[PDB]
């Protein structure tokens, strides 16, 4: 908690930060580590969401319009599941955290990346997007202290 709330600070979403790890029984005796684990596993579940949210829009007779996009948001996410999620909980667990660091920077530009291909139009999971860029951004500052 004293833990959490210092190394929360040191992030770009204090709050969010502060929930996200608070929802896991493994902050309340955790230390850093741990808590950059939390923070993965985090980005995974809404990662996981937006893929099937992706695929449910893709076999719902979409916009011919948001083919390309879908096709490669399908991509970007897993990109992050695949390789960089696995990446940062391999780096962190039993190897370097420069790994990890390099993991939530793919699935933070990922998720941009996703969300850029609807500009100009309406992006139809603006929030899951913009949820794992933030949670990632978070991610990637609580690594640089493993650093």
């Amino acid at each position: 908690n004293n833990l959490v709330e210092t190394t929360c600070k040191n992030t770009p979403n204090y709050q969010l930060c502060l929930k996200t790890l608070l929802s896991d029984k493994r902050s309340a005796t955790g230390d850093i580590t741990t808590l950059a684990l939390i923070m993965v596993d985090a980005i995974k579940a809404k990662a996981n969401q937006a893929a099937v949210t992706i695929s449910k829009l893709r076999h719902s007779n979409p916009p011919a319009a948001w083919k390309g996009p879908l096709k490669n948001c399908a991509f970007s996410y897993k990109v992050i599941l695949t390789a960089s999620l696995p990446e940062a909980i391999e780096a962190l667990t039993k190897g370097d955290p420069k790994f990890a660091e390099d993991g939530m920077v793919g699935s933070s530009g990922d998720a941009q990346e996703c969300e850029e291909y609807f500009k100009g139009s309406k992006s139809p999971f603006s929030a899951l997007n913009i949820a794992v860029h933030e949670l990632s951004d978070v991610g990637r500052a609580i690594v640089r202290n493993l650093l």
